[PDB]
C-alpha cells in the first residue's frame, strides 16, 4: 500500500519502520541489487566500497544499525601515519600527516566560525531562520551571507598563505565531491557543529572507521528483516500524487495503487520520473541545478607496500589520495576522491597512473577501479553536497509536498546530510514516521 521507490539505506529503513507499525509496503528498485550508493563489491582481490565507506559511533542512526546487525567490534581504522605530499604552487611538498593535519586544523577554526551562533542544536540547521530565533539580527544576516560564500574564500579572506589555501582547496574538492568554489560554506560549518567544532573529530567521524564486513553487512541486515520481497529490476517511470490517492507506473507500464509514495531517488536521477502534479517550482529549480556532487571516487592499486597520503587542488584528477589496504601480493590499494567525474576514467590504469604522478612518479599503478555514480542514471551524483544558496533554499524544500508523496534520502536529512549513510537512515526513518503519523 505504501510504495517505496529505491532500495538504498533510506528506502530499506523506511520499509522496516513501516513494518514495525503494521503498515503494508512494497519497495521498487530500478537495479538488480540493493544498497544504492552504498555498494560493497569484490574488486582487485578484496571487498571494496564503491560508494559509502566510513562510520562512527557519533553518528546515531548509522551506529544503531551497526549495533543491531552485530558489527559493534567489526570496525577498523584506516591507515594513519602516512608520508604526506601536497601540491601548492605547481610544486610537490613533502611532510608528515601531522604537519598536514595541523595546517587544516588552523584553517578549520576560521572555517567553522559562527557555528556556535548558528547551530547550538546542530540537528536544527535552519534555527536561525525560524520564528524561535532570538539572537541578534546580524547573526541572521551573516548566516544568509555564508550560504553565498564558498569554504575556501573564508580561508583566503582570513589571510592564510597560498600553501594553506591549496591544501584547503584540495580538502574541499574531496569534501564537496565537486567544484568547491561553487559550494555553500554553511555545509562545512554544520559539519563542524556536528563534530564538536574540531577538525580531528570531523575527520574521525567521516574518514576513519571502516566496516570489516562492509556496508552490505548493514543493508543486507535491514533487507533480511523485511517480510516483503523487494521488487528488483523495477524502475518507476511516473508518480501520481493527487489527494484521492497515489499511483506509481513502472517502466514496463505496470500501474500500482498506493496510499502514499516514499521516493528515495536522488536529485541527480529525479528527471527519470514524471510527477503529476509537477513538483513545486523551488524543488524543480534544485533538480535543474541539482546538488554539489559532480566528483568521483577511485581505488588504485600500486606495487609495493606504501603508506601514502596526497593532496592536490582543483583541477587535479584526484584531490585526496590515501593508502587503505596493504595486500598479500606486495601491493597497496589507495582510495581517492576527485572533484570532476569527467576528467578521470576510474578503470584506466593510465589515468590512475596520472593521479599517482601528481605526487610521485616513481610509484607504479598495476590496477584501478571505481563506479562513476555521476554517469549512473539511477544516481546521477556522488554524495549530496550543497551549492551556494542550497543550505537555506535547497535540501529543506523537499519536505511537505502533499499527503501522498514524501521525499526521503540522505540529501534531505537534518544532520549528516548527503555525505553520510547516517543521513539516509535518519531521513528514511523519520519520513516513515511522517506516513505513520498521517495514517494514525
Ligand atoms: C562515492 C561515495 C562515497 C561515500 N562514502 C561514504 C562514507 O564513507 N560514509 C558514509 O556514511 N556515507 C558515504 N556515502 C554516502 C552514502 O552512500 C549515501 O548518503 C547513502 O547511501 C544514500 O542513501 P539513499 O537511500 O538516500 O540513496 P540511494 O542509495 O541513492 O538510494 C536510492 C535508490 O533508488 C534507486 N532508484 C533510482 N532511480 C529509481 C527509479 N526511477 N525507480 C526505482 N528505483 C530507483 C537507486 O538505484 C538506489 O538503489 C558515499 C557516497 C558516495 C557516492
Amino acid at each position: 500500500k505504501v510504495v517505496i521507490i529505491g532500495a538504498g539505506f533510506a528506502g530499506l529503513v523506511a520499509a522496516r519502520e513501516l513494518q514495525t507499525a503494521g503498515i503494508e509496503y512494497e519497495i521498487l528498485e530500478a537495479k538488480d541489487r540493493i544498497g544504492g550508493r552504498a555498494w560493497t563489491e569484490e574488486r582487485m582481490g578484496r571487498p571494496l566500497e564503491l560508494g559509502a565507506t566510513w562510520v562512527h559511533w557519533f553518528q546515531a542512526h548509522t551506529w544503531t544499525e551497526i549495533m543491531r546487525y552485530g558489527q559493534r567490534t567489526e570496525i577498523t581504522a584506516s591507515p594513519s601515519g602516512n608520508d604526506a605530499h601536497w601540491v601548492t604552487d605547481g610544486k610537490v611538498v613533502k611532510g608528515t600527516e601531522d604537519d598536514l593535519d595541523e595546517k587544516l586544523t588552523a584553517a578549520m577554526g576560521v572555517t567553522y566560525e559562527g557555528s556556535e551562533e548558528y547551530f547550538p542544536n546542530p540537528h536544527d540547521p535552519l534555527w536561525v531562520l525560524s520564528d524561535d530565533f532570538d539572537g541578534p539580527a546580524e547573526v541572521r544576516e551573516r548566516f544568509l551571507s555564508d550560504d553565498q560564500t564558498n569554504a575556501i574564500d573564508l580561508v583566503k579572506e582570513a589571510g592564510f598563505d597560498q600553501e594553506t589555501i591549496d591544501l584547503v582547496d584540495a580538502f574541499w574538492c574531496a569534501g564537496y565531491i565537486g567544484d568547491p568554489y561553487t559550494g555553500s560554506a554553511l555545509m562545512a560549518k554544520q559539519w563542524g557543529a556536528l563534530s564538536d567544532n574540531r577538525y580531528r573529530v570531523m575527520e574521525d567521524i567521516t574518514l576513519k572507521w571502516k566496516l570489516n564486513n562492509g556496508m552490505r553487512s548493514l543493508y543486507d541486515g535491514i533487507a533480511g528483516d523485511l517480510n516483503t520481497d523487494i521488487r528488483l529490476n523495477t524502475p518507476v517511470a511516473k508518480v501520481e500524487h493527487h489527494d484521492n490517492g497515489a499511483t506509481v507506473t513502472t517502466e514496463s507500464g505496470e500501474v500500482i495503487e498506493a496510499s502514499a509514495v516514499i521516493c528515495t531517488v536522488p536529485v541527480g536521477a529525479l528527471s527519470n520520473i514524471e510527477f503529476s502534479p509537477a513538483l513545486p517550482d523551488a524543488v524543480q529549480s534544485v533538480i535543474d541545478d541539482k546538488w554539489n556532487s559532480q566528483g568521483a571516487k577511485i581505488w588504485i592499486k600500486i606495487k609495493g607496500h606504501h603508506r601514502f597520503l596526497g593532496y592536490a587542488p582543483k583541477p587535479a584528477k584526484m584531490s585526496v589520495v590515501r593508502s587503505e589496504y596493504f595486500m598479500d601480493d606486495d601491493t597497496t590499494i589507495l582510495v581517492g576522491f576527485g572533484y570532476d567525474n569527467t576528467n578521470i576514467d576510474l578503470n584506466s590504469i593510465e589515468d590512475a597512473q596520472a593521479v599517482i604522478n601528481q605526487w610521485r612518479d616513481d610509484l607504479e599503478v598495476v590496477d584501478t577501479t571505481g563506479h562513476n555514480w555521476v554517469a549512473d542514471k539511477w544516481a546521477g551524483q556522488a554524495w549530496g553536497t550543497l551549492r551556494k544558496g542550497q543550505f537555506t533554499q535547497g535540501w529543506s524544500l523537499f519536505d511537505d509536498i502533499d499527503s501522498q508523496l514524501f521525499f526521503a534520502g540522505s540529501d534531505y536529512a537534518y544532520g549528516w546530510r548527503g555525505v553520510c549513510v547516517d543521513g539516509a537512515l535518519e531521513k528514511g526513518m523519520t519520513t516513515a514516521r511522517q506516513v505513520i503519523n498521517s495514517m494514525r
